[PDB]
């Protein structure tokens, strides 16, 4: 089970490939290295194989290679599922990190919706720009015709809130379409 | 795993069969066609072979042959249970329309208990009346004597969330006692 | 420029063709009378030439022959779009009825959003579920691919409310891609 | 799966032992009989074998020997556990008795943490001095290495929702360590 | 119809020349790369031919050479019009991107003013310090001797504000003094 | 009296050694050079001989190299002590800098706890996160055992706050665990 998809525009130039049904396997580069921290929690926890390589123009400003790499990940994820049969389709997942909790649940059903109600205080992690956070799941959910509610529910650290968030994610996107239930189609 | 309840009063004709260990077939006609949509979510997402025939006054309000309907599934429902051993026992489950969030979460060991927070905003869905869904799981907590907390947590559409709630309700009954623990009993 | 859909589901049968370069042509007859009003606002005024064919399951509420409907002018509305040259991709009009204002804004440029402001008093417009006039817009978004902002500034009125959106939404959309700039391509 | 540990000071002299991976048997009698209550909950619902003797002065408060119970179940933990490889980790999960909800979820990696949201109404149980709960928590936390977080959603009864939160840290601790995932290690 | 303006101090030197009339071309480094992509939107969406060439003290805080790029562009655009005849004088226009709508109106007509309601969460948006937006179009309208009112009717996002402004008065100063009305002078 | 801790992870390389009675030597040279001005201060004031070398991924957020240099000061002064006996075990102090008060008081006996009261204003003090403060005595307090309660009692400058921390951490380490009162053991 896996969707390549590439996509080149004047910004970015986006390599992107998923193996659905795999192990805890990780090469992604993309040019902004906290992204690089954050799709590793969703191959070793959401047990995927992931291969992202994005050359974009971090010369300016990150939000570019950010949509890019997210709107991406989506079309590929939407490859990867077929005509959607055998599968639980529903996810729901909470993880705490310290003091912290997020509440992710999902769909996975042809309409796209992003509920978000993180607030994260400071306004950089290292050098990532913290109100792309919300625009990586915006670009996500767009592509891959899902319904999305992430809940904060406790906690005050900005690398650990939003790695509460991708570790939940992970849990419940290996919930939804890589488990299977009891019937078969 | 079956139970049959026949019940008849002067204002309805109630005749309810359920197979809880079954698959996803529905036949299930009661004398309002909005009923009908949302008995099909705890047979599909619940994985119930539910059977549904009610004859009542519609003439009149609908209150009086949604209680003989609610109250006909929940003894049968504890029919169909016996000396409950080797079930799970807790049911929790969390399942998103779109915008719209409900939490469910039930016990089924005798204690009958209802809690509800939904707000609905409008009075009708289609022709439903729309007060009557918090009375057809008091009717059926009742009856089967099962502890049921049902939570909303987002959303603002009258039919997102009353279909939110039966399918959260049908993923945390097959998880209490359909499946089943590591111990035999 | 046409495109045209058909799409059939368990629930609803949807016939869907539009002339996007066209005149003042309407025939369009859905299970609910109150949207083959409103669409012929989108056909005189957008000068658009709309065709749609729709039989649904109104023995239950409307909201799922509604859904249907608006999916499927969307995606005619993306495959009579091509690779969007030459048109001028925005379009913002504003348009009075007795007492009511709203501002319609729109993109057609990929990504979706929606964002509703109008609040409407009562709940039945003659048996139109109002709840649903949002989730007419919400499901024409996600299929077309387009931004859109719809803003009410005044007005108290249900039937003047709603035909002050879909006439400020068809002279904005026969603004950007009917219209063609001065530049070639 | 088996840690035991034995400790002994001048106030109590406690000895601990538990098999993770066993059955519903409970042999466990603390000097104040209501934990002897609470530790049949993490025996009969997290399929645990707890055993437990205490031997301190409750001719003064219970202060003391509740500490070094609860010292003491966290390093037969941390010992019951290894290497930690080829675990769940994550463990969530809710339990509902009559009117009451908590929420407990828990990390077991390392770091050490306690959210405590509860709030009893009444100052004793029957004889156990109710602000010793936090307390218990608070010292299994330190010693085990493992973050979490209780949260209560409804209730109001003291012995409802003592045994709510002691059923649903027992789920969601045989959901951690006990349960194993598809890879190895 | 083209305005050249060479301007040097001994904190700046900057060369700025506009093509009124023309096509989406665009050449124009600054010595900070977040204008340049700004620069690009008056450029395709306004379809002027600009070219700016600016080298600044950029190693001290970016102010100095923001200004001297907007006090040049502002000459240019008052030598690039004449004595003002057979224009519309008049550019009105909104923009959306993503969540965010920008209002901008202009006069082009003698007298300065700049009506500024923008509010930007964040401090910096790649590294451009994002107080500097309004000095911008302060700067250009003292020179240019134009009224400039922008208005913020939503959004919640750095980039994308500041790039609906900058889409919104490009389609607003083409419509000003580039298109022509039926009257000849 | 002196302990050593090596500590290697896939993130970080962690070379520790304290002399725990000693003189104001240092030489401590962590990745980020801010924390080196502070454990400057608690080899100067606290009079101790602190050595520590770390390499860690600083390409990424600073976090994971607060963390593993915090946790391993704490192992290696659990291990400096021994068998706690003949020490005064109470450590009270505070410490102004301009305008700033702190009081740190601590236990140093098997009981990890941290109360944080300190309100910093800026995000970076000249580039550590400052948000990393908390997150030191935090992981400082889980290894060493000990209870810490910081308090700041006035002062706003960020650099003056941190430093009136570490001369007040200091002084309160060297009169708890350093200082010997008149009893043997
Ligand atoms: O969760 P872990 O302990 O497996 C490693 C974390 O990813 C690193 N970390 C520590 N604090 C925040 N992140
Ligand atoms: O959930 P689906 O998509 O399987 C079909 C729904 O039951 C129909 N629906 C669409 N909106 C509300 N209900
Ligand atoms: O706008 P008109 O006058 O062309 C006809 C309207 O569509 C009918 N109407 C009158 N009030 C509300 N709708
Ligand atoms: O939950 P049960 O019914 O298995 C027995 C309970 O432990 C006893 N109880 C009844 N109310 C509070 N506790
Ligand atoms: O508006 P587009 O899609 O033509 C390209 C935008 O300029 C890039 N962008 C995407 N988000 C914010 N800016
Ligand atoms: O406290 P001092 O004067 O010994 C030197 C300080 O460490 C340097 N300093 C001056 N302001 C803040 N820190
Ligand atoms: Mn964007
Ligand atoms: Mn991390
Ligand atoms: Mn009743
Ligand atoms: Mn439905
Ligand atoms: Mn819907
Ligand atoms: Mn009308
Ligand atoms: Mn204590
Ligand atoms: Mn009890
Ligand atoms: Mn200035
Ligand atoms: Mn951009
Ligand atoms: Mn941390
Ligand atoms: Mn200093």
């Amino acid at each position: 089970r896996i969707g390549e998809v590439k996509r080149e525009t004047k910004e970015t130039n986006v390599s992107v490939k998923i193996n659905l049904d795999g192990h805890g396997v990780s090469d992604s580069s993309t040019g902004i290295p906290f992204l690089d921290h954050m799709l590793d929690q969703l191959a070793s926890h959401g047990l995927f194989d992931v291969h992202v390589r994005a050359t974009g123009d971090t010369h300016i400003d990150d939000h570019h290679t950010n949509e890019d790499v997210a709107l991406a990940i989506g079309t590929a994820l939407l490859k990867a599922l077929g005509e959607r049969k055998g599968i639980n389709r529903f996810g729901d997942f909470t993880a705490p990190l310290d003091e912290a909790l997020i509440h992710v649940s999902l769909d996975l059903s042809g309409r796209p919706y992003l509920g978000y109600n993180l607030e994260i205080p400071t306004q950089r992690v290292g050098t990532y720009d913290t109100q792309l956070v919300e625009h990586f799941f915006q670009s996500l959910v767009n592509t891959s015709g899902m319904t999305l509610h992430i809940r904060q529910l406790a906690g005050k650290n900005s690398h650990h809130i939003i790695e509460a968030t991708f570790k939940a994610f992970a849990r419940a996107l290996r919930q939804a379409t890589e488990s299977d239930p009891r019937r078969g189609g």
